[PDB]
């Protein structure tokens, strides 16, 4: 058939056949918490504030394509509130959004998210990543090979996910640049490192991985399917 076509069938897009046997020569596996071990879109785990505030925040968040923004919009919609007309929308990706509704200035910006109305913090959200099911693939590889979780998220969130999925080595509160330095150090130390990430917020780290995998949500392997199990199946 052809390696390239066989891999597509399994929802992997490969860049070079070399990545193939290179898989066997690697010894370290690194996961990005967000998007790989968890779904690409987080959920609202709690909202504190009144329903008008909720409608205001969702109405502004409805103009962003950020996953946190989508988590907030979905939660508000499940609560039954309707989207309101916003003017003067402004966004700074991943950090905050702003807009005007009913003569009032609303800001939603990085509990995890505060809602301001005319300068005053009046509501907030806790949002969390949702883990992907399938937990045995991990042990299998822990058999055959060291696993590491990296994340720009806070200690307690990262640790807790490490706890659930049963992963020992993990680093938290990392900037993209922290991750890149970690890869280089592993490679300096002699490790052949395969990394799985979102493909953007950690593109430099991937670019340095011995073999890099991007989620479907440049890299050596693109997981169109977002099927990590099948990737870990292959590796294992
Ligand atoms: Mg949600």
């Amino acid at each position: 058939l052809s390696l390239y076509e066989k891999m597509l069938h399994k929802g992997m897009i490969i860049k070079n056949s070399n990545v193939y046997e290179k898989i066997k020569e690697i010894d370290t596996i690194i996961f990005e918490k967000t998007g790989t071990l968890t779904y690409g879109t987080p959920i609202v785990t709690q909202f504190i504030g009144d329903s008008l505030s909720l409608a205001y925040a969702a109405s502004v968040e409805a103009l962003s394509s950020h996953p946190i923004a989508k988590a907030i919009v979905k939660y508000a919609k499940e609560q039954g509130v309707k989207i309101l007309e916003v003017k003067d929308f402004k966004e700074i990706s991943g950090i905050g959004v702003r807009g005007k509704i009913s003569d009032k200035i609303i800001e939603v910006k990085k509990n995890d998210i505060a809602v301001y109305i005319n300068g005053e913090p009046i509501a907030s959200f806790n949002i969390s990543d949702v883990p992907r099911p399938n937990l045995k693939d991990y042990l299998e590889k822990l058999k055959n090979l060291k696993i590491i979780i990296l994340s720009g998220d806070k200690e307690d969130k990262v640790k807790e996910l490490s706890k659930e999925l049963n992963i020992q080595e993990y680093y938290s509160n990392l900037s993209p640049e922290d991750k890149v330095r970690i890869i280089e150090k592993l490679k300096q130390n002699g490790n052949k490192v395969l990394m799985i990430g979102d493909g953007v917020n950690d593109a430099a780290a991937l670019a340095l991985a011995d073999v890099s995998v991007a989620m479907g949500n440049v890299a050596d392997i693109i997981l169109v399917s977002n099927d990590i199990g099948t990737l870990l199946g292959l590796i294992k």
